[PDB]
């Protein structure tokens, strides 16, 4: 039958059929519970609410992210996330359907181990597989050759590989995701006077971060232009009729990516992550990897950030090369499309980790098979 | 000449000379203005009042702060307030004298904007400085390193530093302090039949707090023994002659400090906002910052806090740690004696906003010369 | 006068008089500046601080190492870091003492020639003199013939001396040494949940490795005994109090050196580099070479990599070869041992290069005297 392809994002859930364009079901990954207290009778039910009647809701609940960073902290939270998933999004009883998750590279191991173990444990999937979600984005674009750059909520990471044989020495992971973002945009939000302090606000100030940033082609010039003149000024109304506008922090938020010295952490940016991950590899398959830069992850769907990658990137590198950063308006869903892609191939079907194996070998066998 | 200091409060405006040991002043930061009808001839001059001669008379006045939670929200009266102290209170001319102010941290900058335009222009103050409220309060202990948690009575803010670089990434502010603390127990004196609804009678509710109200080192177990007692219970008497008695009202009222949730906030006690902001710093600098607790601002001389702090962190922080907290006993003016030693330095006399860069900059200045 | 002896060793500069037992000064070599912004006047000075208070401070810096893979990428702090060894470690005047260097084989000769440019005119050094390190780790051990290995924090070389005739074709360099195995383990210990990215924790996983790791005598077998149980687990306590669990950790990184497809790389370990190395010299004296193996180097203090090394090369040579690895506990400092009985021998001072030879040959001059 048709195997379910469950990408489950740090800030997002991706579900779907193996083949299909898209996935079918999307909802946040966040789990609500009432704070206040109910002083009436049959009305006010459901202790813990998730997705998105967690998201109409929020006003009198205190919202929680299952994952963190790409890691899952709260157990008895993700069961629910993807029970959810299984039977309120899809309508399926998962227990016919084979399952292909997606983790990101250099997680801790003990991660996927208990992510297998559940999987076999209570929904009885009868097979399963858990694969990088760079190798996933590298199957959307249909190609064998290429970096991959995914940033996603949770953790950005780069991973090259040349004609289907990784790299594993050069594939470089940086926790500066668009939760960061969010979470340095409700701090310096405050510099004018709009006060964002709870975990509800905080969705509000992820959707000003989607629907208004971007990110500054040049960040020094910008930064003249914008506190020189008001043509950059832009106005956002909230929820209950106030009106906020914001002016250069549309920029200064998503700077962050390529600064992370703005929220005090000591790496550099992504740009040069990828130029160290490039000089890693053997000589001679640098020249492919220049050229067929993917990018990946909702986090780059920021406006500019092909153009200033380009621009961060042929900087570094030498002047006779050809960078070439391919930016897919679809790059938000490449993992999944890659999952959906790989799933359905024939000769995919003999890696699948079967049920029979499980109940022989423990959830160890995840690394035993997996990659 | 010699420099004034002006910690111009919340709650009670500091102001003083630089050199000294102790502010020259303290009144309440509070204009009223009449409300009933005169009748009488010879009087009925001088509309409105400030400070202590409108604490006696606020038996006919309405009494309104100027400054909201560190945010000034009327500068009408902030002018009539900083007129009063200079004049009435210090009687000094101020345009032959360095003036330094104090304002917490993530304020909106538009508020120290105006603080500076107001004093260059109106009262032409030769120069200037605004300092934050948690250097301050560090230089008042005389160390270097330490986590300060300041409480004053609108805002309450943690700024860790160590050896003198402070850490902006991991600082706090909530927005919980005296007034807040004084609405609730405003609120649940209602209990007994003790309705003050007033501005004036605020004021006498304020006065109940800072005499009574003390901090519990165990809540459950106070309200057990106020439960199955009368020791907790204290006699109170108002200004007419009635006398008043607050049972379990004592601890309840500092409480909401620790359990924001009692107020409706979501955020986190005041332990938990110290424990976050420790751990967010270097791993290497946790070890001292655990150790230099330091307290200030009025709010943190309810009985029984600096323990009940202790406890609360050392059950978070791992078990070897060695946590402190430092409480000065004249807490309730180190901001105001970190900034009089700060003005005495000589290496400080070249930092002063001068008159002369002010023409050149104008309020964009106080952005670049001040922290 | 006496003769000044500076290992200027990739991780670890070993400075000290000649004639001595020890080095004088063993402080690391890292030129460290302050990342965050200082706030407090009164203190925060000294914008650079070099290895052991660069090390105390290193919560609020940034630790860059000067050298690299033994050449000396970054010039200016080196030279900070020569004028600290003379000045404030050793305190002398080193315009009076003929100063001893050392550098790798193979290594580019620009390096060689601006090190002597720099002491001979910065310093004004009367005579210097830049000594092969293995040469002098043979001096160390007293004898004159045998095959030395030195692993350094960034170098790996093997240089056979048979008769006091150092056969230079036969000589071998691997880039593979300290520093690698510090950033694998680094990369190794995210498989349990750790994230030590800051170039402060590279010295701390530089510590843990220093502490704990160890060499397999077979590693295969080790491997399946820890995947046995929870025996070989061992726990260390980061600087703020929490632990941390390692097990087959703890030499899958030196593994390593006898497997360098870990890292990435193509050639051989160290064992079967020796073996090549002894099997281009003459057949005459390769009996000799094989009885006569000595070791050198931090990088070979790791327990059991002796016996390791002799398996792995007995496990080649023929039957009738009796091989022996000479380990003198001292081994760390063995450069730094030969270079200072080097620096008395009555036959050596006729080598040094003089300031006047200098001036008559240009700094090519080291070339033509030194080997
Ligand atoms: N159109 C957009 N522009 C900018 N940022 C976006 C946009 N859409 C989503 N984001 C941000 O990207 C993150 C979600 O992207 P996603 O790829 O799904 O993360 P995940 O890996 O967990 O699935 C969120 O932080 C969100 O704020
Ligand atoms: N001993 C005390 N106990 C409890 N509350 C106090 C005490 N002293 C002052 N307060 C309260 O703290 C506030 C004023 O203290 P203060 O430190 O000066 O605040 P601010 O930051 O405005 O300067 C007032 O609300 C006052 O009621
Ligand atoms: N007991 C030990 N075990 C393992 N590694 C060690 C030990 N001592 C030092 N090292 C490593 O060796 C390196 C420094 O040794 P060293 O020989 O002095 O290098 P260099 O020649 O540049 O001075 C460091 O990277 C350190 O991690
Ligand atoms: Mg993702
Ligand atoms: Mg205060
Ligand atoms: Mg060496």
């Amino acid at each position: 039958t048709t195997a379910l392809v469950c990408d489950n994002g740090s800030g997002l859930v991706k579900a779907g059929f193996a083949g299909d364009d898209a996935p079918r079901a999307v909802f946040p990954s966040i789990v609500g519970r009432p704070r206040h207290q109910g002083v009436m009778v049959g009305m006010g039910q459901k202790d813990s609410y998730v997705g998105d009647e967690a998201q109409s809701k929020r006003g009198i609940l205190t919202l929680k992210y299952p994952i963190e960073h790409g890691i899952i902290t709260n157990w008895d939270d993700m069961e629910k996330i993807w029970h959810h998933t299984f039977y309120n999004e899809l309508r399926v009883a998962p227990e016919e359907h084979p399952t292909l998750l997606t983790e990101a590279p250099l997680n801790p191991k003990a991660n996927r181990e208990k992510m297998t173990q559940i999987m076999f444990e209570t929904f009885n999937v009868p097979a399963m597989y858990v694969a990088i979600q760079a190798v996933l984005s590298l199957y959307a674009s249909g190609r064998t050759t290429g970096i991959v750059l995914d940033s996603g909520d949770g953790v950005t990471h780069n991973v090259p590989i040349y004609e289907g044989y990784a790299l594993p020495h050069a594939i470089m992971r940086l926790d500066l995701a668009g939760r960061d973002l969010t979470d340095y945009l409700m701090k310096i939000l405050t510099e004018r006077g709009y006060s964002f302090v709870t975990t509800a606000e905080r969705e509000i100030v992820r959707d000003i971060k989607e629907k208004l940033c971007y990110v500054a082609l040049d960040f020094e010039n910008e930064m003249a232009t914008a506190a020189s003149s008001s043509s950059l000024e832009k106005s956002y109304e909230l929820p209950d009729g106030q009106v906020i506008t914001i002016g250069n922090e549309r920029f200064r938020c998503p700077e962050t990516l390529f600064q992370p010295s703005f929220i005090g952490m000591e790496s550099a940016g992504i740009h040069e992550t990828t130029y160290n991950s490039i000089m890693k590899c053997d000589i001679d398959i640098r020249k492919d990897l220049y050229a067929n830069n993917v990018m990946s992850g909702g986090t780059t769907m920021y406006p500019g950030i092909a153009d200033r990658m380009q621009k961060e990137i042929t900087a570094l590198a030498p002047s006779t090369m050809k960078i070439k950063i391919i930016a897919p308006p679809e790059r938000k869903y490449s993992v999944w499309i890659g999952g959906s892609i790989l799933a359905s191939l024939s000769t995919f079907q003999q890696m699948w980790i079967t049920k029979q194996e499980y109940d022989e070998a423990g959830p160890s066998i995840v690394h035993r098979k997996c990659f």
